[PDB]
Order: structure tokens, then sequence, then C-alpha cells
């Protein structure tokens, strides 16, 4: 039967991004991290099984795997490196990922635009817009 995270199942390829080093320097990303990951187009497979979602990156930087069920708080590991305690909701259509650690708080949000994925990505005062197509 169909659900409402149908939209975004696929592969996803990263086309574009704005701000994201900033986000990244938010974040505390060193220098060397920065270049080598804002160079980066990575890959993401978005599958569902049952209520279980996976998002799955490859990319020259690092590969990442999550599984996780909406609203269910999960560990993470960030491709910085931050250890992290991640919930993915829906929010109508749009799927939240709010990502917390040492008392900070950062919020990924994922929409349909057209035939693109927008990634908005949120950590204090800065947003960034990451853009991905179907691969
Ligand atoms: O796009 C991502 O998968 C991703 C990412 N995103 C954040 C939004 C949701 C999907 C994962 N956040 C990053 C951060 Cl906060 C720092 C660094 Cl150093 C790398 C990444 C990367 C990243 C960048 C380049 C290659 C691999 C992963």
């Amino acid at each position: 039967g169909s659900h409402m995270c149908d939209a975004f199942v696929g592969t996803w390829k990263l086309v574009s991004s704005e701000n994201f080093d900033d986000y990244m320097k938010e974040l505390g990303v060193g220098f060397a991290t920065r270049k080598v990951a804002g160079m980066a187009k990575p890959n993401t497979i978005i599958s569902v099984n049952g209520d279980v979602i996976t998002l799955k990156t490859e990319s020259t930087f690092k590969n990442t795997e999550i599984s996780f069920i909406l609203g269910q708080e999960f560990d993470e590991v960030t491709a910085d490196d931050r250890k992290v305690k991640s919930t993915i909701t829906l929010d109508g259509g749009v799927l939240v990922h709010v990502q917390k650690w040492d008392g900070k708080s950062t919020t990924l949000k994922r929409k349909r635009e057209d035939d693109k994925l927008v990634l908005e990505l949120v950590m204090k005062g800065v947003t960034c817009t990451r853009v991905y197509e179907r691969a």
C-alpha cells in the first residue's frame, strides 16, 4: 500500500549547495574537513521496509547509513563525527530531522519540490540549502 514517505523513496544525487560552509562552521567543523566535504557530490538511497526508513549515503568523503522509525529517537554518528540523538518525524509531507548533542540542536528538513529533493539545514542563525535530483 502507498504511504506519505513514498515521494522520498529513491536514489538522490547532490546537485547544488547554498551556505554549506557557513553551516559546517556553525557546527564546529574544521577547515580541512569543510573543504573536502564541500567538494563532494554524495548519492543517497532512501528506502522503506515496513515502518523502517533507511538513508544510505555514499561519497568520496564518507559513507553513512541510518535506519529509523518515524518519531523514535535514535543514536547517530554524523559525517563530521558528532554523536547525536536524532528524531525524524513527518510534518505533513516534510521529513523533519532534529539532532541534539552537548546541549545544541540542528534541524534538517527534507521536502519534495518539483522533481527535486530539497534539504534545509538550520543551526543557530545559519540556514543551508542542499538540492538533490534523481539518479
Ligand atoms: O550530505 C551529507 O550526507 C552530509 C550532511 N547531511 C546533512 C543533512 C542531511 C543529510 C546529511 N551533513 C554533513 C555535515 Cl553536517 C558535515 C560534513 Cl563534514 C559532511 C556532511 C555531509 C556529507 C558531505 C559530503 C560527503 C558525505 C557527507
